[PDB]
């Protein structure tokens, strides 16, 4: 049987809360052992190894948990014949890009989290994880990069996003849509992501001990520059704006940015839109500015790559081509 | 025929750009009598009015222009039997809800833009506004509260929000879903909303010439307490929250706005998530922490009602009151 | 607490395999107490007692079960506070709409099934059910029609329907949404179906123990004319063309539907196209033929609608009548 | 500047009403070249040649169209640098994927429609047949099948269906999603087709004047095995049936279609439901009755490569090969 490791950082499909009829819960409070076993049909299909990596809930994931990740992914790599993280929902779709460009295992990575906690009716950790742990054993799973497997389907991390609060079903590739489903164990995979990753690009954390500071401002109307403001004043190596439509900001976070991207700070445009690209050639000449266009990435996604680009380069056309490439 | 009252307040729908073949173009250019004589069909189904109110794009939308709208469809109700305001499609989803909380009229106000500029072939913006105009001249159309028309389907203000960034039916009731649909200049309404609107609230804005300071923070891995902080130290009489899944918060974001709670601010948690409810019992005590969740409303949704529940109170459970009603 | 009694029907929410893993199945096996019995919870919520009407996988539904189940509900009516239908999913939304053009009473009628077997690994069916008897159990789900509860949602017997063949969020009602989501055994509603229902209509079952012969016919790329034929020479009563696009026949489906049309069969032309309504005044004059345009119901639902229609008239204009009003 | 042939089927692309305003129409009354004169841009991307293949509405579209297309693109292959077919939106989806299959050309082949006429407010179709040569024209489109271009989004034959009856952005791949979006001219492909395809495939038309007789019957509660009857006794080569759910089937339906396949017709479960794959392995012994299960192909999809299959082979498990490859 194939050896997966499992890698537990926390979430809902380790948190429990009294009644299994109240929507009440801690993320976070489970180890990694106690999932394993909540889910016997693991034994029949994977050679399971458990290891507790931090037991927090995603709201409060971190730079540090994610270089933690990558290296002991990367340091393991040659241990085992995949890797499966255990995660909360919330940020799982940041880790997962994050883990996407950083991790050099061609082996497959992949993540899960549940929607509703573990002391739940009808929980869904217990077959997420199982489907999770078959398609970390799947020879077809290799080479597509970080995978998020949610309800019974096969995601990149790249576009993987979070569509719906409370669905179980919320995981989505809202762009480009999911690589392959899961009927039965077994995959029909149709699709594999085309942008660079893993492997594919030159970010490395190896040596990494931290990654340079990069922000999210939100446009809306009558926007306040004062999140801007004092993301810069603190000396950010980069600002995504969370803008409206394809990318657009408001005058004075606008103005804001403009200075800030004279003044060295990266900036990228991205949208609270949901789906679809922000795109150059439209409302605003990014190249007149020195700004960035974040592509399909949304803005959290968008910070992710923007991070992992300023660990190489600090030059508005050379991060363009990032965001064009990976 | 119907008099309907066009009010014109910039948006794509009134933007041009060279090359019909190119993306490049400005919002708010276009007048709105030019507007009205590019759909001359408009004559055989209405009396229609132009009134400039700004011309900007909406990405620039703020409160002067929603309480300059509010105040002159209030004031000309009774000469007119409907409206439609052309307007950006970036920030109509706020606009369209702070309309339909501040407007007293009975008649349809409808809102209406494009996303394609009015030089581009195969312009939305034509049939966009003859079916925003067929909109405010059906009867049904009356006792619905803001409208927005938008590809062949008429949304509410309250749950309509824009899910991409390109697309021409980009506008979309993402959790409750439209109200009827159009063909052929005909509308089959099935359905209408059932949270308070229109003249159905206490929200009065006839007297005022500004509203409470209200912005908007975002939750993401390893989110910074600096926008939340800047809010607090001018003073904001609110901030909304855009957290991860169910409306969490990051730890840092979580005590600056725990503080904030306990000192006068209002703050209210809702969901960079794109669909779904930001719940109360969830993984956050709200009573325990004095804040509000946003319920369905997206962040910025959630802002317009917040300054407009700041205008009455500014008691956490007095203002969830009206999160659960509004 | 209020009394629901659950009618059950079978489904997979009462099938059962010999793996939690596999995803082999037999459906509808399990009795009825079984279902109550495995979900405990239901007591702090209901007195419910469940009733066997049948023991089927829905693939196998027909008018027989669906007049029981009317009459059934119409007779015992007043013997409880709410009725709860264990169903499969497969022809769950056909069921729906007939309960909601049948049934004259004036209680919470609520279908559930699930889309896992209850011997299956993180199964949706226990929490359905539970949500159902909530859904059934609030006092504010009355005068909303017949009712499905799937995946933590309210859906209107008329405009749902099964969007995927193995998610468990399968069932979404396509044109106008939901009516109300479900969180903490709390329902939000917003919404509620504006064609007439339940008791609104003149569709009295109570005295018939058949009903019109109606049968259903694709339309495709070369289609056959065969089975229109077919149905033509057996004396159907009526016969519903799941055209393409917007309710268009393949040529030789036009010629047999008009010629029979004439004749006396009723004929609607729906669309397999799985949203958007069949409209009048596109490119067939179905007035000059004789036939019906379903709107937003697809074929199997405008099935529903044309045989109960065949029961008051035999007329196209009268069937167009009812086709816009239920 | 390439060279770029547009064979012209006809649909609304090519039709015309007495109205911008109103929705009555005519299929295909338009000549190709009016189609390329009113999209004088198309000079700017490529060197256009328009030839009128038929002139029909493709609800009436049969297997000879299908045969004529195919060959004439294999055979002008090399004298042109790619193909776009202006076709009828209603049997799009099945054209497109038969091309799929057929074409032994190794250029880009992409298909385009229109929803609106082009005499309607705001048509469709100038900017579609644009995009559709600019799809066409773009190097970085051959490799991945026959192709359809809608709503600005590039979408392969194999998964694409009209998804709703009326709007401009209907066509969506509801399984596996686009290939890639169109900005300003440019395409951001992020995806390709895995199923082999074109060149990749058996099926060599080239000398066929037929296909075999593949009909499609459609269950739902209470189904008639008249048509399934009708279908055996013309001796025709195959059925499809889409069936309720994940492929199941209504008694006698089931009852017909299995002695029909021990006598040596195929018949292949599909299903209704409009995205998902009909699996095996769930309540249909498939191997036990000479059942071919269709996966992610729909009805029309499905009876698409059936008919190309049985041109192989007539042996079940030969086609249930074919189903699981293409
Ligand atoms: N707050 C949780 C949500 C979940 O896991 O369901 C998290 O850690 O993301
Ligand atoms: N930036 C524009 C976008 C549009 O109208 O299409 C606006 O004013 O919202
Ligand atoms: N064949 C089953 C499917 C299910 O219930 O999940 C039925 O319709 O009974
Ligand atoms: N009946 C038309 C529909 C369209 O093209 O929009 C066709 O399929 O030809």
């Amino acid at each position: 049987l194939p050896n997966i490791t499992i890698l537990a950082t926390g979430g809902t499909i380790a948190g429990g809360g009294d009644s299994a009829t109240k929507s009440n819960y801690t993320a976070g409070k489970v180890g990694v052992e106690n999932l394993v076993n909540a889910v016997p049909q693991l034994k029949d299909i994977a050679n399971v190894k458990g290891e507790q990596v931090v037991n927090i809930g995603s709201q409060d994931m971190n730079d540090d948990v994610w270089l933690t990740l990558a290296k002991k992914i990367n340091t393991d790599c040659d241990k085992t014949d995949g890797f499966v993280i255990t995660h909360g929902t919330d940020t799982m779709e940041e880790t997962a890009y994050f883990l996407d460009l950083t991790v050099k295992c061609d082996k497959p990575v992949v993540m899960v989290g549940a929607m509703r906690p573990s002391t739940s009716m009808s929980a869904d950790g217990p077959f997420n994880l199982y489907n999770a742990v078959v398609t970390a054993a799947d020879k077809a799973s290799a080479n597509r990069g970080v995978l998020v497997v949610m309800n019974d389907t096969v995601l990149d991390g790249r576009d993987v996003t979070k569509t719906n609060t409370t669905d179980v079903a919320t995981f989505k590739s809202v762009n480009y849509g999911p690589l392959g489903y899961i009927h039965n164990g077994k995959i029909d995979y149709q699709r594999t992501p085309a942008r660079k990753h893993t492997s594919d690009t030159p970010f490395d954390v190896s040596k990494l001990n931290e990654l340079p500071k990069v922000g999210i401002v939100y446009n809306y109307a009558n926007a306040s520059d004062l999140p801007a403001k004092a993301l810069v004043d603190a000396g950010y190596d980069g600002i995504v704006s969370a803008g409206v439509g394809n990318g657009n900001l408001y005058k004075t976070v606008f103005d804001t940015l403009a200075t800030a991207a004279k003044n060295g700070t990266a900036v990228v445009r991205s949208s609270r839109v949901p789906t679809g690209a922000t795109t150059q050639d439209a409302e605003v000449d990014d190249a007149k500015y020195g700004f960035v266009a974040s592509g399909t990435l949304n803005p959290q996604k968008a910070r992710v790559l923007l991070q992992l680009a300023l660990t190489q380069t600090k030059d508005p056309q050379q991060i363009q081509q990032i965001f064009n490439q990976y």
